[PDB]
């Protein structure tokens, strides 16, 4: 099942896809993290009886546009890591993205003066809870993922290695407001295997490729590691990682311009397709 | 003037403190966080009408219990950093706490197991946001501050350091669930003079101390800089930072023990008093 947040009579809607450009209003909910807040969600999407709507790509707003949390994995892609030749982390790198930073999977990023010297690109799976998950054990955890979505954990690269100095908190170069796509729409654990390509484009060339299948900490493993710390709720998003094909870390270095569009695709749950815009 | 939430046996009520266990109930509000979203809180608040109470330490909640951003800045005392032989940073270091670990002034901490063996005290001012703040210069910050408040920043250091080894994100080790005490009450600006002393107490010995006004970014250049990357909400939440003196810091190093107490106290805004305690 796949389940949209869409643009329509100048307010928002949660919808069940059912086409590339067709869904069906599910009636009562603003929008997906909403409607994740009722425990029979699943029934609902079932039975989705309001509007018959058509959209156009930039009509899909963020799949989940106020999640409460929004944790962010640093390196998790193991082939990635190994081709780096370090160790495999033990220990999940955790930052957090504000839910400002969230839009649409289409939508422009409006970058201001400030912010526009260093943007890069991070193409990643993102893992939506179904519902409220404290001191969540791994082996139990599959229960607790309501589907999974695409994002663009969109980086000012200088922002993020700013302070302190020699340990930067990355936090401030990872939640520029108006910054991360996100979606297309939430595709549900029964209807995705992992395996498939995560794959980023800059420009139409391939700028990260990597198997879905590849991670060094699983969704249950960061759901375990994470709600043994503070709780998830139905609506939050853990983003699982980037592999290797940053601007930052290529030769020569590569920053996102203006009119530049980055695209991130994973196979099974569609893609994501933003251009970055300069301000005014 | 002085607002606290006061826990009223199974409601709770934003109130207008009268004195030191005394209150007047503002009628229409479960929290000061609910208070804070009207545009007319001040005169509201100044106009409190609703039923007197009285109330003990205990009964006192999180002054903003639910706040959608608590941003929580390092290093900020310049004589602190100086005495180190550290340059004073140009940029602020932020990192997050999810308002999930904020507890009441005087409420227990109550760790788990697997988070007791490097628990410390980072006593700080907080400041409160009164009104959306969206790219605000520093001229103009004072507009948007509702008050301050205390705010033990209460860590988990093996937490902290833990990923990546090299430059760790120290968030996973600043946002345990239920840990970090907060009020006792919101004092407003007009109310507080910056220049006291900002103490912590580990068994009532003092552990922390610095002037109020020796900060190397303001509260104003704080919001200035923070809502230059995403929006800060009426209710939101900055953590100034804190001083030297840190159990981590210390020789020999010394964490909070079952049964401790840290008391964090400044002067012109009164002081909070969580007890440590290990579950079961």
């Amino acid at each position: 099942m796949r389940l949209a947040t869409i643009r329509t009579n100048g307010t928002t809607i949660a919808a069940r896809v059912e086409s590339e450009n067709t869904a069906t209003t599910i009636e009562g909910f603003a929008n997906v993290g909403e409607l994740l807040q009722e425990s029979n969600w699943r029934e609902l999407a079932e039975n989705a009886a309001g509007e018959a709507v058509t959209f156009e790509n930039k009509e899909l707003d963020a799949v989940v546009p106020a999640p409460k949390k929004i944790v962010c994995v640093g390196l998790n892609y193991a082939n990635h890591i190994k081709e780096m030749g370090r160790d495999l982390p033990d220990t999940p790198t955790l930052f957090v993205k504000f839910p400002d930073a969230l839009i649409g999977p289409f939508d422009d990023v409006v970058v201001p003066e400030w912010a526009n010297k260093a943007l890069d690109w991070e193409g990643e799976m993102a893992v939506i809870i179904g519902k409220r998950a404290r001191r969540v054990k791994q082996a139990d955890a599959a229960e607790y993922i309501a589907g999974y979505a695409v994002m663009n954990d969109y980086t000012t690269r200088d922002f993020q290695y700013a302070a302190p100095a020699k340990t930067p908190q990355w936090h401030q170069g990872k939640s520029l407001e108006k910054s991360a796509g996100f979606g297309p729409w939430m595709t549900t654990p029964d209807s995705f295997e992992f395996g498939g390509e995560l794959a980023t484009y800059l420009e139409g060339e391939k700028v990260q490729s990597t198997p879905t299948n590849d991670l060094v900490f699983s969704p249950e493993k960061l759901i375990e590691y994470i709600t043994h710390i503070y709780p998830l709720d139905a609506g939050d998003v853990i983003v699982t990682g980037t592999p290797g094909g940053v601007g930052h870390a290529r030769n020569p270095q590569r920053y996102i311009g203006d009119g530049e569009t980055v695209k991130v695709e994973i196979a099974g749950l569609g893609f994501i397709e933003n251009k970055t815009v300069f301000e005014l």
